[PDB]
């Protein structure tokens, strides 16, 4: 896809957020990554379209202390 | 203490439940154990009195698929 979201926070916040979104909002997103770091926990969520992501943003609450950035990306090579 | 609760479910349910109870209901319980198994995930929550546990039971929702058993125990030796 080309529609994404990056969620940040503690390892636990990130892990439980993903768990919630997966058990309760599976239809609101395409795929999700396991937790990763930079060599703050981070997970990448993909979306099949801006709509799905819009719907996601409207039903999934961003817990206190957590971050979320929206991205649009294109494949180069 | 002598007032307890045993919560059961998948490793993930148990882990996130504990995380929720710890960040949002810290005053409703005394201590909690990390996840353990029998050689279903299991965590043991202690309570300073039946009241606190009663209050806990009234504010903490048992997620679908999860289990909870109440116990009273006495030290023998």
């Amino acid at each position: 896809a080309s529609c994404f979201a990056l969620i940040s926070g503690t390892a636990n916040q990130v892990k439980c957020y993903r768990f919630r979104v997966k058990k309760n909002h599976r239809h609101r997103y395409e795929n999700c990554t396991t937790t990763w770091f930079t060599v703050q926990a981070q997970i990448l969520i993909t979306f099949g379209s801006p709509s799905q992501r819009q719907d996601f943003l409207k039903h999934v609450p961003l817990p206190p202390g957590m971050n979320i950035s929206g991205f649009t990306a294109s494949l180069d090579f």
